[PDB]
């Protein structure tokens, strides 16, 4: 599913990321614009083999099972074809894990080059939330 702005913007309130570990609404919102261009089925093959996963591209060593990377640990507890789904339950349930697992957002490559330090909050103007 390709997901519009606003679209998004009111499903991640309604999963709860709005000011989640200190990261208002728009953070979350221009990371998946960045990582994924709001696409759940965006993949990305890194250099290890290991693939990142949906909207916002969850690694497969650390976080989901994909049965194809080595060093898997599946700290999520799910497999990484959760992540694709058009209902991002999955994805937001991950997403904080990581968040919170010391580096803050900067977990999200896209996130710190695009986001980080900017009017992040222009990602949830004009939008019913």
């Amino acid at each position: 599913k390709v997901f519009g702005r606003c679209e998004l913007a009111a499903a991640m309130k309604r999963h709860g990321l709005d000011n989640y570990r200190g990261y208002s609404l728009g953070n979350w919102v221009c990371a998946a614009k960045f990582e994924s261009n709001f696409n759940t089925q965006a993949t990305n093959r890194n250099t290890d083999g290991s693939t990142d996963y949906g909207i916002l591209q969850i690694n497969s060593r650390w976080w989901c099972n994909d049965g194809r990377t080595p060093g898997s640990r599946n700290l999520c507890n799910i497999p990484c074809s959760a992540l694709l789904s058009s209902d991002i339950t999955a994805s937001v349930n991950c997403a904080k894990k990581i968040v919170s697992d010391g580096n803050g957002m900067n977990a999200w490559v896209a996130w710190r080059n695009r986001c980080k330090g900017t009017d992040v909050q222009a990602w949830i103007r004009g939008c019913r939330l």
